[PDB]
C-alpha cells in the first residue's frame, strides 16, 4: 500500500538524542533537536524526530524521503 502499519513503525530504532551526536536540525519540521528528543532512525541511516516522520511514514508512504528506500525489508 506504500505506508507502515503501527507494529511495522515499532521496529525501527528510536534514539535519544544527546549534545555530541552528528543530527542537528531536523529536516521535516527545521528545528534544532534538544537534549531530549526521541528520533525515528530509518536503515538507511537517515534520521527525523519521531513525532515528524511517523505521521509520514504511517500515512505517506514508507519510503525514506531523502533516498526513497524503503524503510522495512
Ligand atoms: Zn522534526
Ligand atoms: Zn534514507
Amino acid at each position: 500500500m506504500n505506508r507502515l502499519r503501527k507494529d511495522q513503525l515499532k521496529k525501527l530504532p528510536v534514539h535519544k538524542f544527546k549534545k555530541g551526536d552528528e543530527y542537528d536540525v531536523c529536516a521535516i519540521c527545521l528545528d534544532e533537536y534538544e537534549d531530549g528528543d526521541k528520533l525515528r532512525i530509518l536503515p538507511c541511516s537517515h534520521a527525523y524526530h519521531c513525532k515528524c516522520v511517523d505521521p509520514w511514514l504511517t500515512k505517506t508512504k514508507k519510503t525514506c524521503p531523502v533516498c526513497k528506500q524503503k524503510v522495512v525489508p
